[PDB]
């Protein structure tokens, strides 16, 4: 019933120390994007709210720049950064769409 | 981090009658972007701070918005039995979820 789909930047590799762009895109729906959250299973990274702008959560402020667009740029990568990241689009009237990216930080 | 959700709890109600599902978000000053009413599988309604109520079309006959941020179900059937979720999408806090289990009865 819900027609939106999400593309993402895929399952990726960067190396210890570097940077990476996390990005998604919502296709195939005319619904309004009211907010995008970036999260892990257990943690919030950042929110773009259509009305209010970007908020980066304090534990990531140091090493995360908003954008480009609705994406996120991770800096100073460590091994601990390995795992799943999620771009969560909150929309009206369709509701929540979620894309997934797996990151692996290399030895 | 700081918010908590009260709900109307776990409920029994009678085949054919009506019920109010309600949640309240406390202990956070964060702005509520919208509140989704969902089952595990499906969206029932969204109340969005800018756009107002959307009642999802397949539920329009049996779900009336309100009171406030809650939902009223009418003409319950045994299928209506299950989990309902009130999912607050907020800035800068993120998502808080309240749970309500509905068990619908004969006699
Ligand atoms: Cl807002």
């Amino acid at each position: 019933m819900m027609t939106g789909t999400i593309e993402t930047t895929g399952n990726i590799s960067a190396e210890k120390g570097g940077s990476i762009i996390l990005q998604c895109h919502l296709s195939s729906t005319t619904a309004q994007v009211t907010q995008v959250n970036w999260e892990q299973q257990d943690q919030l990274l950042a929110i773009c709210n259509a009305d209010l702008g970007w908020h980066i959560s304090p534990s990531f402020k140091d090493r995360v720049a908003p954008g480009p667009g609705l994406g996120l740029t991770l800096q100073s990568l460590t091994v601990n950064d390995t795992g799943e990241y999620f771009c969560i689009y909150h929309t009206y009237p369709d509701g929540t769409y979620t894309g997934r990216i797996f990151l692996e930080v290399l030895e």
